[PDB]
């Protein structure tokens, strides 16, 4: 039931040096909204917008170190917040515009190569304060975006104003239509600080007229922009048993619609499950036309306590059913925490959908909190030490080594394991803190990344490639190919040994190739040397009957030819172009990196727990005899890289985007047919890599890394 997992992408991750060498800090006169914005040259930006909506982060994520980055001042906090603020690319610029506080109306000018450049400084006219109406009386708190030259406004109370741009910098208020529903609402019984304030909370735009919106108590409204007259305005909160007692009005202003095509849909207050898909209908004789449809509710357990993060209508993506038309990729949050779903809609017929689920937490993360990795080196401190730096890299790290001194902690010796246990959770929290969700964002066609509150930081959920979905939904599910079964009644046995024990077998197994374990012996052998030592009085008895006879109804020899032959050992790429990428991204690269290290990791333990099944069952070393051998050779392998993984990340990087020559800067991937392929591809020059000592000071370097 989960098809995505969670990849994390900090930009600096590979880098030392927690800041862009090259920052540059302009003046006028993140932690709260950040998200990215596509532009001409296939270059995605993203931005910030200091908490206190002080300061405005720029930043290239294809290349976030080395790039440079801009910190926008500003003369003071807009109207409300990231709502007062809309950017646009005009043409080969960046259109930066912000009520602030003070009802000035500011505008930036930035020059597409000034973001991309070397320049340290930006000179002319780039910025410029103004005045063209009077927010002292109605406050607005909905900056939009319509034209280049124009863009409506929003006020507290119900009302929108109008910006005409004649020449190159000026805007002049254009009223509408409403000021009527205004002056009357006086005339009936009152008009308090907020009795009946239907205020704007969303909005969009179809065909460059419609300004499809709504207001706080659902009323959909659909002014026209050729009219200046709100042509509609539908009650949605009465398609559907009214619910009395209680209905949330919109409170706090959010994304609560997003249109695509024909098709609108919006969020609706119902013990949070209220998705109502009107699409839309505009053309005849009457200029307007929303037509309800449905209202799919959400699945949202644990009290519902999800409030929306953001969310995108679009296209059909690639799954598991066929049935497919449109995909609502929803996000949603909870305090730090978040989930991220992809609501299938089968058929045109707005009720035959079905709901899709990720999980919520990288490997990485996952593999921490329950104690499951078996591949890190352990022992020391100051080694434990160094890890923590490389499983959390630079940013993070030294956000929490700050955070252990502000809050009067230090290191007594060298050799402080409560130092430790301390650097480490704050570590899981600083993390967590930087991985706050906030916004989609499509990379390419449809790549689903989500922006975080704290820089340098996204998170890409990718489609699980066959082995992942098991890895993934072991506990899980029932059904499914004899290999998943398989892969469960070994992992229902692992699962019971303890880590000591793992990690000293994985030990073995790498011997029986590096010689440790000398080759004379049969590879019969060795297999019980591996259980005197390693698992003889290491396992409940019991268990051990269940995989006996639960692997009984399994035709082993099968089976396992399809798993190492069709699941883990790929065969041939005849070169299913991943577009060789000229200039260096770092974005892409480590998407690669991590994922390839995702999916090796789940190779590994089953790799592992398979073998572990040869030395505790006396089966034929002379038939089955053709896998082992090569299943050592992948477990080793695999071990290595994974090792390799954590030694130092840039580095295996490089010797991974450069491994495949043509493509010495990296791949750029539009679609998750094209990620899981390149993945793959590299899962193979690890696979098919030899690993063979061709004289000592390869047997050294192995001996010692490894």
């Amino acid at each position: 039931m989960a098809c995505l997992s969670r990849i994390d992408a900090n930009l600096l991750q590979y880098y030392e040096k927690p800041e862009p060498n090259n920052t540059v800090d302009l003046y006028v006169s993140g932690s709260e909204y950040s998200n990215c914005l596509l532009l001409s040259n296939s270059e995605y930006i993203c931005y910030h917008f200091s908490s206190r909506s002080t300061l405005l982060t720029f930043y290239p994520l294809s290349d976030a170190y080395h790039g440079k980055t801009i910190n926008i001042h500003l003369p003071n906090a807009s109207m409300n917040q990231r709502y007062t603020l809309t950017i646009q690319e005009v043409e080969q610029q960046l259109l930066v515009n912000v009520i602030l506080k003070d009802g000035s109306f500011l505008t930036l000018q930035l020059p597409l190569s000034f973001l991309f450049s070397s320049a340290n400084t930006l000179n002319g006219e780039w910025f410029h304060l103004q005045n063209p109406y009077d927010f002292t009386v109605r406050v607005p708190h909905f900056l939009f975006y319509v034209s280049p030259q124009f863009s409506v406004v929003f006020l507290e109370d119900g009302g929108l104003l109008g910006l005409k741009k004649v020449d190159g910098v000026h805007y002049e208020p254009l009223l509408f239509n409403d000021n009527s529903y205004l002056k009357s609402l006086t005339r009936f019984f009152s008009r308090s600080s907020k009795s009946d304030y239907d205020s704007v909370i969303s909005c969009k735009l179809f065909h460059e007229r419609y300004l499809i919106v709504l207001t706080q108590n659902c009323h959909l409204k659909i002014w026209d922009l050729t009219s200046f007259t709100l042509i509609q305005d539908y009650d949605m909160v009465s398609q559907s048993d009214s619910d009395p007692s209680h209905f949330r009005k919109v409170e706090a202003v959010g994304e609560y619609l997003s249109l695509y095509n024909n098709t609108l849909v919006t969020l609706l207050p119902l013990e949070n499950g209220l998705f109502q898909m009107g699409t839309l209908l505009v053309d005849s004789s009457g200029i307007l036309t929303y037509t309800f449809q449905n209202n799919i509710p959400t699945n949202l357990s644990a009290s519902a306590i999800w409030s929306i993060v953001d969310l995108v209508l679009t296209r059909p993506l690639e799954l598991n059913v066929e049935a497919s038309y449109l995909n609502l990729i929803v996000l949603w949050k909870s305090g730090t925490a978040s989930k991220l779903q992809i609501l299938n809609v089968n058929d045109e017929s707005f009720k035959n959908y079905e709901w899709i689920e990720s999980v919520n937490k990288s490997l990485v993360d996952l593999q921490s909190e329950h104690d499951l990795d078996i591949v890190t080196k352990t022992g020391d401190v100051e080694r434990g030490f160094c890890n923590l730096k490389s499983r959390y890299g630079t940013q993070i790290f030294e956000r929490a080594q700050q955070i252990l001194s502000e809050n009067k902690i230090i290191m007594a010796h060298n050799e402080d394991e409560e130092y430790l246990a301390n650097l480490e959770t704050i570590l899981r929290d600083v993390k967590t803190a930087f991985n706050e969700a906030s916004s989609i964002t499509l990379y390419g066609d449809e790549i689903i990344l989500v922006n975080c509150f704290q820089p340098y930081n996204h998170s890409l959920y990718k489609l699980n490639t066959t082995v992942e979905n098991w890895f993934y939904n072991m506990h899980s599910e029932t059904d499914g190919s004899e290999l998943f079964k398989y892969l469960r009644t070994l992992n229902g046995f692992a699962s019971t040994l303890s880590n000591d024990v793992l990690r000293s077998i994985s030990k073995k197994f790498l011997d029986i190739i590096t010689g440790e374990l000398p080759d004379s012996m049969t590879t019969v052998e060795k297999f019980t040397d591996i259980f005197k030592n390693c698992l003889e009085n290491q396992f409940e008895i019991t268990n051990l009957k269940i995989l006996f006879d639960e692997l009984n109804s399994f035709d082993i020899p099968v089976v396992l030819n399809d798993l190492i032959n069709n699941q883990m050992k790929p065969g041939i790429f005849w070169k299913k172009d991943f577009i060789s990428a000229i200039k260096f991204d770092g974005f892409t690269s480590i998407i690669s990196l991590e994922s390839l290290h995702q999916l090796l990791s789940i190779h590994y333990r089953i790799t592992l727990q398979v073998l572990l099944t040869f030395v505790l069952f006396d089966l034929d070393t002379e038939i089955f005899g053709q896998h082992i051998s090569t299943l050592l050779d992948l477990h080793y392998k695999q071990f290595l890289l994974l090792n390799l993984y954590r030694q130092d990340k840039c580095l295996l990087a490089e010797v991974l985007l450069k491994d495949s020559s043509e493509f010495s800067f990296g791949v750029k991937f539009f679609n998750y047919g094209q990620l899981i392929a390149y993945i793959d591809s590299l899962n193979s020059n690890v696979y098919n890599a030899s690993i063979t000592e061709n004289s000592f000071f390869m047997t050294f370097f192995r001996s010692y890394i490894i």
